[PDB]
């Protein structure tokens, strides 16, 4: 089998021959498809061993090294301890290559031109909260280097019996606290209250503001999470401004340079790592579009188009769309005058499309998230509009899962 | 087909169940393992094969849709309902084919388009006028049929939704074909030098008709000749009445230097090449019409790369940073061409939707379908607007595709498949 996908602003045809080696489902049936849903629907011995040679198969493959006695010797080895212990560890050259095809299988992201310059934190030797803490500091510190921001992800010891589970409660490491008025309205981040709830009932103190950065929330072994306070010296943020508009700098945003999602899990061989946060740097959009203007998030169009004067009576004025340019161009700009590391969504897309090629050349496809791909502005404008994408689920994969207060069973009394 | 679907809106939380999807009847070109939804075609899998179907192919096609039909309108097993099946089985059994009542061509166009999977309009899929031109011979008669569309959909700028249906295909070789993707398209044309003036996306259909002997005007909005094909036979070019082809100059409320960009774009959207296909029976000339989504206009037709192309030059204009993409200059006059489209089409009160009213309706009609219908097949990828995506409700929206028919469907450009005469 073989399958084509065309560019129809190019005409340009790949052929994809990798999603031959998908195995989990993508959701769609043969007459549903399901590419629009968000979300569609641990292992024994046997169910281990199959995933686990699996892995190494591909390991061994990706260094010219199948069939060799290292390969040989590292599959008996990787048998002998899911006989022995009904698990096995990762080498750290397998943990490595994992994590970087994890993110070079992310249908749903961008920026993969970049996936193979990820530095990995094997913070596999960790025991407690505190200690990821300090992984997460470092992570945090390296990833951010003043601004000149690099890709990481630290990953924390894998799932054993599911009790005793390591998890940033975090759904990033930076996010701003949300904090739900009684009048009805929300100060600071909408989509992080109920995670702000679960902090302030550990003892959080929040200073109740707009942009107060959230404590991380951290579990370990599967005990119950412990607070910290990230140093505010390793935050860095970006007071947003326009390049046009003095009045813009009033509006008094500001976002952190340091996109780090904590709450998915990394799949490799078998193994989950239920604690695995990574970080890259940011898609204007992801701040500009999403971040600050969705009706869920900040909700700062009336209050930006207000003042561009624009009129609000009809929506065919398109003041919406027009005070959203506005607001991505400020993040971009703001983000590369404190020079902070951030990319457009054209420059963006356009590498995704680079990125795209290759993989179909030397890899023999990239299983791609269109829904996701496009950006949530301008779409056609940006190439990933016009470009046929397929979908489906390589591992090494990132994974969903669940929020950890609606597993964790709490320990102290 | 599982055992109940739900979609849910991330904006909203309102999560919608899904059973109308046990009723989907051609693949979509998914499996559990891969997902196509951003194919453009992704699927051959037909109703019936694509030449003159035995009985045993024809008739369950034909049962499904009678049976659907009278289920429709509460007459199951009726009298009527019996007779028709004994009068599709006669027919079938004598010429290879059925013709269908009145009221079964009107009910299978509106399900045609209630179905379309890709519209955003589908809340007026009920208002549609149907004209039956099933009587039509020639190219001529095909271009009465098509004229009186275009003054009937246009209705001086107050405009309806309307199908006009040619005789279905017969044999293959007897296909009625608008040969043109609408009714309504400017020419292209390519340059000595390299580049292309008007429509590049027309350049190959203009090319047709100039070599069928149309004297191109070579102008940036030369509304293209109609080329009809009646009966299998060669095509033959007609010039629409101009008075038929309402245009509106597209200016700005803000920028009068817009105006002098000498742009227009023409009031009709009236898609001609596809094929309408009801009970096994497959109508390959059936324009329809409605009214414009104003991006369709102002973010597609302006600003793709291979359509007009026309944002340097509108951001020239308005004297924007265009050294770096992150300027989002783009973007900027994205939004200025968008804004200039819909404010022409209103002050010449020609019917026109933007995206954030055309979005918010087809919720609206989501809901409703879910509601009396149990589900309403919506591609994603399509329904969200190709500018400012996710501040319109339907990114935030999460939707089933399955293919229900009576349907609309791709089929080839005819000058692919017609051997001339
Ligand atoms: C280097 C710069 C990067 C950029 C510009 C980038 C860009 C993006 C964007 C725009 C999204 C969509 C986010 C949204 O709309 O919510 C995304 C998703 C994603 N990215 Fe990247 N990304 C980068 C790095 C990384 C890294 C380093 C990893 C993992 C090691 C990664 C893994 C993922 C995953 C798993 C998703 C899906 C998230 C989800 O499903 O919620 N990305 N990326
Ligand atoms: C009445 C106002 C209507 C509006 C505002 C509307 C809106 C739209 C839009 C924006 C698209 C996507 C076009 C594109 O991006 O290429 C579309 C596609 C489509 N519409 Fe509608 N539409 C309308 C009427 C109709 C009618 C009357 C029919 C059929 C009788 C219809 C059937 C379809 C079909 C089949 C497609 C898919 C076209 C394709 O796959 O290439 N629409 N519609
Ligand atoms: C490494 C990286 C870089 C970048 N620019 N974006 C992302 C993302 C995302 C998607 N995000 C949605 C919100 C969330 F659930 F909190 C975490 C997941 C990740
Ligand atoms: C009835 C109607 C109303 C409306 N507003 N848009 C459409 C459309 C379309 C799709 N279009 C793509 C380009 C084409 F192939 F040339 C013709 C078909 C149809
Ligand atoms: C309903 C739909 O699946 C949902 O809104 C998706 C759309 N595409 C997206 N794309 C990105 N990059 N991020 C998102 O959160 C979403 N949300
Ligand atoms: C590759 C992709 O499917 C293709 O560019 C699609 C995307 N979505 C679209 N959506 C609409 N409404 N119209 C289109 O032509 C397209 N093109
Ligand atoms: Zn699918």
């Amino acid at each position: 089998r073989f399958l084509k996908v065309k560019n129809w602003e190019t005409e340009v045809v790949l052929t994809d021959t990798l999603h031959l080696k998908s195995t989990l489902e993508t959701g769609c049936t043969e007459y549903i498809c399901m590419g629009s849903i968000m979300h569609p629907s641990v292992a024994t011995k046997d169910q281990l061993f199959p995933l686990a040679k699996e892995f190494i198969d591909q390991y061994y493959s990706s260094i010219k090294r199948f069939g060799s006695k290292a390969h040989m010797e590292r599959l008996e080895e990787v048998n002998k301890e899911i006989d022995t212990t009904s698990t096995y560890q990762l080498k750290d050259t397998e943990l490595i290559y994992g994590a970087k095809h994890a993110w070079r299988n992310a249908s749903r992201c961008v920026g993969r031109i970049q996936w193979s310059k990820l530095q990995v934190f094997d913070a596999r030797d960790c025991t407690t909260a505190h200690g990821m803490f300090n992984y997460i500091c470092n992570h945090v510190k390296y990833a951010t280097n003043k601004g000149n921001l690099r890709s990481a992800i630290t990953i924390f010891p894998q799932r054993t019996d599911g009790k005793h589970d390591f998890r940033v409660w975090n759904s990033q490491l930076i996010r701003y606290a949300g904090y739900k008025q009684p009048d009805g309205s929300t100060l600071g981040d909408p989509a992080n209250v109920q995670f702000t709830e679960i902090c302030i009932q550990q003892g959080w103190k929040p200073p109740r503001g707009r942009f107060d950065v959230l404590p991380l929330l951290l579990q370990a072994n599967g005990n119950d999470p412990e607070l910290f306070q990230i140093p505010p010296e390793l935050v860095l943020e970006v007071p947003i401004r326009h390049p046009k508009f003095e009045w813009f700098k009033d509006l008094g945003l500001k976002w952190y340079g340091l996109p780090a999602v904590s709450n998915m899990l990394l799949e490799i061989g078998g193994l989950e790592f239920s604690a695995c946060p990574f970080s890259g740097w940011y898609m204007g959009t992801e701040i500009g579009v999403r971040d600050y203007c969705d009706n869920s998030r900040y909700n700062i169009l009336e209050e930006v188009a207000k003042k561009m004067n624009l009129d609000m009576r009809k929506t065919s004025s398109l003041w919406k769309d027009q005070a959203l340019v506005e607001i991505n161009i400020a993040v971009l700009y703001s983000f590369q005058s404190d020079k902070v590391t951030i990319v457009d969504h054209h420059s963006a897309t356009e590498s995704f499309i680079k990125h795209m090629e290759n993989e179909y050349r030397c890899r023999g496809g990239c299983p791609a998230d269109w829904v996701w791909i496009v950006p949530p502005m301008s779409g056609s404008i940006t190439p990933v509009f016009h470009q046929e994408m397929l979908n489906y689920r390589l591992t090494p994969s990132f994974e969903y899962q669940p929020d950890p207060w609606n597993t964790h069973v709490w320990k102290l009394v």
